[PDB]
């Protein structure tokens, strides 16, 4: 009935664990009364988690709030964050990120580390995109846990970023990977373009590609077949689920572009939005912007060597 907001401060300790061992249980403990709920990373007044959950005030006070305070709080007391040495070391960066993303709220002093805070209900009325986005975040919370599990048991996060980006490109674009590798290049290129060492960046990034050319091209075609099987049991499952989860959301978005709120609508519009959702997904899995751009770039290079010998 509303979106209710909590803040979990965890300034210096492994947010992956806090998600898996604190918030995942807590969310389960209210699954019947409030199934619609998700969380985002954020930086303001200390690195923290932002928790979003859709219920009435009655359910918040009854079931949601105390599952957070007790389950999550339990995790905090077991595995506390050691803290940040100087939060004001981060002020000039934060001042920038505020301007860049319009944040307006106070920046210093930092919230107390290792702590929970109720924050109230969202703005007042949501936009259509806000609604479609929240739906996406909630729908993909299982996929977050899947991944951080794989990461926790030794697997590589860059590689998971790869499989996902690639899959969303081949399966949800108007012409598949051979056409949407331009949008991937394009996405990395906008970052290389404003970096004074872009030149050396591109050399490093291309050395990397060359050293591993066989790994990435092999992996590229794997993810490509996985995403087009019509035979539910390929060599890779997470790809096939990721596609599966996202197909609904293009439709609801492509539908409400040619019925007309937001911005070819399907072609570069639905697929514009769900590639941007994959990017938001990956942020949530703890990939930096740097590492995401690098992944877009390696996907593109890999796609040259297979779809480009045309």
């Amino acid at each position: 009935e509303r979106w209710w907001r909590f803040r979990v401060d965890y300034h210096a300790g492994p947010m992956d664990d806090l998600i898996l061992d604190g918030v995942r249980p807590a969310f389960a403990a209210f699954a019947a009364q409030a199934p619609m709920a998700y969380f985002l990373r954020h930086w303001r007044r200390g690195p923290h988690l932002r928790i979003y959950v859709s219920t009435t005030r009655e359910a918040l006070e009854a079931v949601v709030r105390p599952a957070i305070e007790h389950v999550v709080g339990g995790y905090l007391r077991a595995r506390p964050s050691p803290g940040m040495a100087d939060p004001s070391a981060f002020l000039p960066l934060h001042e920038r990120l505020a301007e860049l993303e319009g944040e307006d709220g106070p920046l210093m002093p930092w919230s107390p580390d290792n702590t929970i805070h109720a924050e109230g209900e969202r703005p007042e009325p949501l936009t259509v995109r806000d609604v479609l986005l929240a739906d996406f975040y909630a729908d993909t919370t299982p996929s977050v846990y899947h991944a951080l599990e794989r990461v926790r048991s030794g697997a590589s996060l860059p590689t998971i970023a790869f499989d996902l980006v690639v899959a969303t490109a081949h399966a949800l674009s108007t012409g598949g990977l051979p056409v949407a590798r331009t949008s991937l290049r394009s996405h990395a290129e906008a970052y290389l373009a404003r970096r004074s060492d872009g030149v050396r960046l591109r050399e490093l990034w291309r050395d990397h590609y060359a050293r591993n050319r066989e790994a990435f091209t092999e992996r590229l075609i794997a993810v490509a077949s996985s995403a087009e099987s019509a035979e539910n049991g390929a060599h890779l499952p997470h790809v096939r689920e990721w596609v599966r989860r996202l197909r609904p959301i293009r439709e609801r978005a492509r539908a409400l572009l040619e019925s007309g709120e937001l911005t070819d609508s399907p072609a570069f519009g639905a697929y514009r939005l769900v590639i941007n959702c994959t990017y938001l997904h990956l942020t949530r899995l703890g990939l930096t912007p740097h590492q995401r751009f690098l992944v877009c770039h390696l996907a593109a290079d890999a796609a040259a060597d297979v779809y480009g010998i045309a």
